[PDB]
């Protein structure tokens, strides 16, 4: 469903060499987040196939997307508009009104998000606070899918991703989830940070992070794959949590 030259590019809202992210409207109707390309960046192809397979996938958490514009200009992509910036920057405004039963009905949103991609056989390569996005009310979908910080021992040394290489870095952004928005691992060099995990260091437990939350991230932080969850097992065990304490 390839779109043209019918939005209106109203301002930006996120730099980068890949796409900058320009809220716009379409037809006027609907509000969207247009994310144009550059020139260099990638080629036609390159960005027609993730396109191609992004629109392959949809679930209630994840980012709907909208149209495209390989009509030529700014090869952009349109997604919906979440009305609520990245669950990074919500996080860290709003701070404190925050309770539990609540940062941990983000965190499923997150995940049932993820089981489907885990399961669709796609590995998000850098799931984080950053990169997930609030919208309709607490409603919290992933998105620019298709930072050795978040990842996992076999990516460091190895850049060996596996859906579970992922499931660590879903524990670092639940960490952000519950320290309100924290960088975790701050006072540290990638090139120390490293081996802190190595020897065995997570990240502290944040207060508002419960006995049995920090049970999981664990899991999600533990040094071996193989013992790591699934993300379909994790909606099974955060569903539990999220009904008590």
């Amino acid at each position: 469903v390839i779109d043209p030259s019918e939005l209106t590019f109203v301002q930006e809202i996120g730099s980068g060499q890949f796409g900058l992210v320009h809220l716009g409207y379409w037809l006027n109707k609907d509000k969207v987040a247009i994310k144009t390309i550059r020139e260099g960046a990638m080629s036609e192809e390159d960005f027609i196939e993730e396109a191609e397979v992004m629109m392959k996938l949809s679930h209630p958490k994840l980012v709907q997307l909208y149209g495209v514009c390989l009509e030529q200009a700014p090869i952009c992509l349109v997604f919906e508009f979440m009305e609520h910036g990245c669950l990074s920057d919500y996080l860290r405004t709003q701070r404190g009104l925050f309770a539990a039963e609540t940062l941990l009905g983000m965190c499923l949103d997150v995940c049932e998000g993820m089981a489907y991609l885990e399961e669709a056989c796609v590995i998000h390569r850098d799931l984080a606070a950053r990169n997930c996005l609030v919208g309709e009310n607490q409603v919290i979908k992933v998105s620019d899918f298709g930072p050795v910080k978040w990842a996992s021992p076999e990516v460091f040394s190895f850049s060996r991703y596996s859906s579970k290489s992922d499931v660590w870095s879903f524990g670092v952004l639940m960490w952000e989830v519950f320290s309100e928005g924290k960088i975790p691992y701050e006072n540290r060099s990638n090139s120390e940070v490293v081996e802190d995990i190595s020897t065995g260091f997570r990240l502290y437990k944040p207060r508002l992070a419960s006995t049995h939350v920090y049970q999981i991230m664990n899991h999600c932080w533990k040094e071996r794959p193989e013992d790591r969850p699934a993300f379909s097992r994790l909606l099974r065990q955060l569903a539990e949590i999220a009904e008590s304490g």
